[PDB]
């Protein structure tokens, strides 16, 4: 599914994202437009063999699942496949454990180079939130 950009900000509110370990849910959604473009079955090849999935683009050597990604990690307990649903569920609850680990959002690469430090309110403009 290709979220439009208030449905995405609606979902990620609902479930429990707008200021999840203090990141505003603009944060979240500026994230989500350049990991995935609200792309729910995004999947993109890290050199190291591990696969980014979902709207958030999260990835595999620590985070989920996917039988092909050697010595990794399924520390949110997932089958990658479950971050590619049109059910973000999955993908939010992995986020909130991800962000938690202690770096904050900067664990997502694309976050930190394209929405940090910039007017991240602008992505939930004119949503009825
Ligand atoms: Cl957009
Ligand atoms: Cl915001
Ligand atoms: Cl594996
Ligand atoms: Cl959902
Ligand atoms: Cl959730
Ligand atoms: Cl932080
Ligand atoms: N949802
Ligand atoms: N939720
Ligand atoms: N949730
Ligand atoms: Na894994
Ligand atoms: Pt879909
Ligand atoms: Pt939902
Ligand atoms: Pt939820
Ligand atoms: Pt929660
Ligand atoms: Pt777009």
């Amino acid at each position: 599914k290709v979220f439009g950009r208030c449905e995405l900000a609606a979902a990620m509110k609902r479930h429990g994202l707008d200021n999840y370990r203090g990141y505003s849910l603009g944060n979240w959604v500026c994230a989500a437009k350049f990991e995935s473009n609200f792309n729910t079955q995004a999947t993109n090849r890290n050199t190291d063999g591990s696969t980014d999935y979902g709207i958030l683009q999260i990835n595999s050597r620590w985070w989920c699942n996917d039988g092909r990604t050697p010595g990794s990690r399924n520390l949110c307990n997932i089958p990658c496949s479950a971050l590619l649903s049109s059910d973000i569920t999955a993908s939010v609850n992995c986020a909130k454990k991800i962000v938690s680990d202690g770096n904050g959002m900067n664990a997502w690469v694309a976050w930190r180079n394209r929405c940090k430090g910039t007017d991240v309110q602008a992505w939930i403009r004119g949503c009825r939130l």
